[PDB]
């Protein structure tokens, strides 16, 4: 199960880097949103969110082009789309892209590290050794598909 | 052959990262074939200069086997001391810590990865250790769905 996969996987970003949230969004080549998963947010909450994120705003400029970005505060970046209400808020941000050589096929970022500290060089680097596994999981299930 | 190259980039960048955050002086990896035999050995903390050396790649004999019958972290304060340990080779730098652990996915195994010499002169932490199954868990991953 390549979701499994993708969960393990930012399961273990999220708590190595000891960051409050974790997510991974994997599109398709027109964009839409073919995998989200995600941890650190209770049930209740995401009803109230109701709707699954697009990848807009910094995740859309992840998409865009795909190189890590590491943020103090999310919010502040000129591509922020914003939160939609609900959505618990979140301040420090890290996102690299999940891909291989050939193509990239999505994004893992966590929020809010521990102790209001940012995202380090060392965090980042972790990040996407840990997304590169992910890339290989993803390019497979598409050759499997 | 040479391993495709999004899985070696894959860990090449698994071992460097173990290596860096659990401080060890030295970070190595072997990804295994059918009945485990060592088909590549990705590594750092060696220079070439040494690498010329000492010439012929491991077998992931000695300590290293223990990872395979024994699917469980294996931390040790003198590796070269335990009873299991083959030695080093000619011009192999001396090694005292270890922290090593089997690389797999569900009961398959796929290699192995192990660093030593933790820096400080310690030895490899919990938290190491933690950190460390993490990244061959990832490493499992990226092994079991290469490119064929
Ligand atoms: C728990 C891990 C999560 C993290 C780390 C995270 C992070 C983010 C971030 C960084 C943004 C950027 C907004 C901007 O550019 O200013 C965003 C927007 C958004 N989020 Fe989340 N989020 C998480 C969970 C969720 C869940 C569970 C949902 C709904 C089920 C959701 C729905 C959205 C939506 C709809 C947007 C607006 C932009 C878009 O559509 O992509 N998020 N989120
Ligand atoms: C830089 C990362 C490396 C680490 C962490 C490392 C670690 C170890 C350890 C702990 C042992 C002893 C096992 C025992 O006594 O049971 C060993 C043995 C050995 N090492 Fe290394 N080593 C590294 C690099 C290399 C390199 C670059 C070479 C060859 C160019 C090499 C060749 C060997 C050989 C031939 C043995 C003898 C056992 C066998 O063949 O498996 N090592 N290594
Ligand atoms: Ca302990």
């Amino acid at each position: 199960d390549l979701e499994a996969t993708l969960r393990a996987i930012v399961h273990s970003a999220t708590s190595l880097v000891d960051a409050r949230y974790g997510a991974m969004e994997v599109h398709d080549r027109q964009h839409r949103v073919l995998h989200f998963v995600y941890e650190g947010i209770d049930e209740e909450t995401v009803r109230r969110i109701g709707h699954l994120p697009k990848g807009l705003g910094v995740i859309g400029l992840l998409i865009e082009d795909p190189k890590p970005l590491r943020l103090d505060d999310v919010s502040a970046h000129p591509a922020s789309i914003g939160f939609p209400p609900y959505h618990p808020p979140m301040r420090t941000f890290l996102g690299v892209p999940v891909r291989v050589r050939d193509e990239s096929f999505g994004t893992l970022y966590l929020t809010d590290k521990t102790n209001g500290q940012p995202f380090s060089d060392d965090d980042e680097v972790l990040v996407q050794a840990l997304a590169a596994a992910a890339g290989i999981a993803v390019a497979n299930a598409r050759l499997y598909q």
